[PDB]
């Protein structure tokens, strides 16, 4: 064991909360478009994947006796008998992406998602950890649960428990946004505009003073009226107003430019993604998106899960509707390897997504 | 079964509503072609697409005894003897659209759709959820109901129930252009 | 699009326990480019991954009852 | 921000004078108000005031651009990694920012435990999704190194991540 | 920076004065405030005041990026590696780099 895991446990004996402003992250959430697409997004790249139990490694476990079918159907088919695999893979998506950690509970055999914004992880003197504590009370224990965590820098040291959370990075820059665009709506309601003024040094019969108001407004609107002369007599002059805060001014469109950009570029989705463009600027960003962005985020979920359970867990989309691949080119190169004696039909039509025929020289190398 | 259901279910019992201004919404909706465009266009395309009904699962399940020629049929062809599967496509569409979750009851052979506006979902202490209450009265049970939900953050906590709505993201845009081009047509309005 | 409809198929899979998935190959703003299509079905067929009633298949066409076409050419 | 000057010099009922004050601020919106000419009488004047301080002078888009640019430059991942482009700038700038920023990082790693265990202990990809390789390019000169005779099979399917078949002329050079 | 100046010619009571300042500038700032028109009586003016040194004189742009160029000169590592762009000039600058330098 670890000389120093003592040093450790007393440095933080117990994990923190890592989203700091949970109702003003609702909030931006229910009331932000741009916040809602991308979250969204993410949430629903995640879970549109797949995943595939592979071979087993021989090590001891948490968690043995289970086999390969049983897996495939949890993580595939439907982890509990009570709730959907879209639902299951959601929550547990938005717990990883909202709060730096995510939890999921193993019953006897099925898998039981736990909210990580009650969750507190205990570390241990001697091993790693000693115990979960759900809010209060139930005490979980750490056999029955398969912990992921993001990378964290919190205060000074980088933590073992915890984790930062993507969302709290945002907070502020739809704070600054908002703030903007109320500012501007405000300016624009309580602006005044003032078409003519006449200047009096007599007071003028308040009453047909405003009658007089009231009909040069009238008559001189080009849309309602007929008047364009105006004839001053008495000494009533006119005095050449300018206009004091005009609404050009306001330039507002690069700084709310800006902050969309930087919200986009905290969770990762690229702008062509959300604006559209030509065929190279779409298949290749969607690539990149998926892979780069969400296949890291669903690998510490099956690393999680091939160390519970010792079976290699990798993410497998190979069904994707963004992801499928052109037809042309797979067709040249699939038959290209198939003729030349690389692989066998059957391979190529497992890699199409179809099922194995039960042939004889579909089994065996051409040449 | 999970040791901890009976705080999930102390933290929320029962669904909240998300869509807070119904009436702003349809106003919009009635009045704004961008937004009308835009959702119509979404309803369409997603009531556009088929279903394909494949291979049998080996568990058991909330409705068993269903052939595959009869779910084909029903997703397909025609789900009620009463209405139209565009139709029923559509307004299961809407309601996921516009509120943050959608409802499909099932009777002894037949799928009938029930509005996601009246509809609230009551959290069971044991194991997920004990039953569904349309507006009051029925409280249909649980094993009528196919459930589909959005994912949502609602207050500080993300629940299993109740779900985020798209559309009122969007009712704070509309009202922000609205006034400017008001204000616009009536400074040309009011002009001297 | 797709992910809307795979909530909603997922939960009915959950419901009836038949694999349900979204499948639209019929949707006319997706229909696929003509001679694209035709080269890569035409050289499965031909290099004998892929039978023609599995072509005849994905062309939305009706299976023909034939022998050959039942069996690998190559 | 402010929409109107009136001065007077004299004393005008301080209560009344902020009567309108707010009057003539809610009847000249032509959002909420149908007024548009003014007449002042008494000696009233209006003062052609301008604005002193702007919200154009402050262009801060050069500097906080410059910073992020700096920032990125200082971790080492290219610019269109973040932003995204066409397909040309899109698979070049991953390769280039994998390789040379990430694999010098574990070389170190991998030198010390390589001077640590004394086994060769070099990084290897070969599984990175965003370093798949192009399916046809790949295709393509694996056949024509297997065909003329300089790599057998099963070093091809090795290299295409597959698994190494127990077969006879898979072993043997074709020619 | 500075938003209003009112000029008078007497002592009017600088403790009510400093109150009216705060009431102005909370009350013409339309973020949080609803008045526009000002009236003024007893003979204050307002001066029109204008704006000496602003930020727009200021333009680093250029010579921060000499010197960023000249640093990168120095050294020898192309400006290309370090910005990012397309194959063509991706692959050969990575060549030049490491050959020449």
């Amino acid at each position: 064991l670890n000389p120093g895991q003592r040093i450790i446990r007393d440095m933080e004996p117990v994990s923190h909360r890592t989203n700091r402003k949970p109702f003003t992250t609702g909030q931006a959430y229910s009331k932000i478009e741009i916040l809602n697409r991308t979250a969204n997004m993410v949430i629903d790249s995640a879970a549109e994947c797949s995943y595939t139990v592979g071979d087993k490694y021989n090590i001891v476990t948490y968690a043995n006796g289970v086999k390969t079918k049983t897996l495939d159907t949890l993580l595939n088919v439907r982890p509990n008998p009570f709730m959907d695999i879209s639902t299951f893979r959601r929550l547990v998506v938005t717990d990883l992406l909202f709060e730096g950690c995510a939890y999921i509970y193993w019953d006897g055999t099925s898998l039981y998602h736990v909210p990580a914004a009650l969750m507190q992880v205990e570390a241990d003197a001697n091993k790693f950890i000693k115990k979960f504590i759900f809010n209060n009370q139930i005490n979980y224990r750490v056999d029955e649960i398969i912990f992921i965590k993001d990378n964290s820098y919190v205060c000074g040291t980088n933590s073992q428990i915890s984790g930062q959370s993507r969302v709290a990075t945002v907070i502020d820059s739809l704070e600054k946004r908002s703030k903007m665009l109320n500012f501007k709506e405000k300016f624009l309601d309580n602006g005044t505009v003032i078409g003519l003024i006449l200047e009096t040094d007599e007071i003028l019969n308040k009453k047909l003073r405003e009658r007089k108001q009231e009909e040069l407004q009238l008559d001189y609107n080009p849309s309602t009226g007929q008047s364009s002369v105006l004839i001053l007599d008495g000494g009533m002059k006119a005095k050449p107003y300018s206009q004091i805060s005009s609404f050009k001014d306001l330039d507002f469109k690069e700084d709310i430019e800006g902050f969309n950009k930087s919200i986009c570029l905290a969770f990762g989705v690229p702008q062509v993604l959300l604006d559209g463009g030509n065929n190279a600027n779409i298949r290749p960003n969607i690539e990149l998106f998926y892979y780069m962005t969400i296949i890291p985020m669903l690998n510490k979920l099956t690393s999680s899960l091939t160390f519970f359970f010792g079976y290699k867990i990798t993410p497998n989309t190979k069904e994707v509707a963004a992801l499928t691949p052109d037809k042309e080119a797979e067709a040249k190169h699939l038959t290209s390897l198939v003729n030349n004696g690389i692989i066998t039909g059957n391979e190529a039509r497992s890699e199409l997504n179809l099922e194995p025929l039960d042939d004889e020289q579909m089994n065996k190398i051409r040449i």
